[PDB]
């Protein structure tokens, strides 16, 4: 064996990395106190996008955990209000440990959440998400209501053979988006996310 060294693509003072994250804080702010809780993203994954998804009752206990884990991996815990420069660092601390998970090449907090997800959708097993699947997820979670905006994610992605989304490819993306700044990643969620 050797060691190798793998450049952690991060660009946290970046503006456009900052906003993006402002951008999803105050999607969450729905209050608008600048203050959200792991209570509230969580009644969100379970209480209304599961619901309305309907999810069998495991999926959503699965999905649950995998918005925990997340979510907990950007600092937060149940009970405490959190406002948007702890949520930053949280973030920055999240995508650090996933970049290296990534480098490392075990699965990520974002391929598992993806997995149950993807789960969700998954009516004949195969493991994909279609454009309809896709353009209700993001009606309902409100990230992507836009139907153009969830036809510029499948366009912006590389699909498999029948035009469908697998998490393989939405992984690589997320990680692109959420944690590097990566330009292979820009457009991800067409105009509904900067
Ligand atoms: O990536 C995704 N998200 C990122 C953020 C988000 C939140 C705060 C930030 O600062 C940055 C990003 N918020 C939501 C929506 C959401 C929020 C809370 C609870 C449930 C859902 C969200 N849904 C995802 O498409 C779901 C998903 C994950 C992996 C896949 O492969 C496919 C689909
Ligand atoms: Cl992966």
């Amino acid at each position: 064996s050797s060691k190798y060294a793998v450049k952690l693509k991060t660009d946290f003072d970046n503006p456009r990395w900052i906003k993006r994250h402002k951008h999803m804080f105050d999607f969450l702010d729905i209050n608008g106190n600048g203050k959200i809780t792991l209570d509230e993203i969580v009644s969100k994954a379970s209480d209304d996008i599961c619901a309305k998804l309907e999810a069998t009752p495991e999926q959503t206990k699965r999905h649950q955990v995998c918005v925990e884990a997340f979510f907990r991996g950007c600092g937060m815990e149940y009970g405490k209000e959190i406002a948007f420069p702890q949520f930053l660092d949280g973030w920055k601390q999240l995508a650090t440990s996933e970049l290296k998970k990534w480098a490392r090449n075990e699965p990520t907090l974002i391929r598992e959440w993806g997995d149950a997800v993807f789960d969700i959708f998954d009516k004949d097993g195969s493991g994909t998400i279609t454009l309809d699947e896709w353009k209700a997820y993001g009606k309902i979670s409100g990230i992507s209501p836009s139907q153009e905006d969830c036809e510029a994610t499948f366009r912006h992605c590389d699909l498999d053979n029948s035009g469908d989304l697998d998490v393989d490819e939405m992984t690589r993306q997320h990680l692109g988006f959420w944690y590097t700044l990566d330009p292979e990643a820009d457009g991800l969620y067409g105009n509904g996310v900067p």
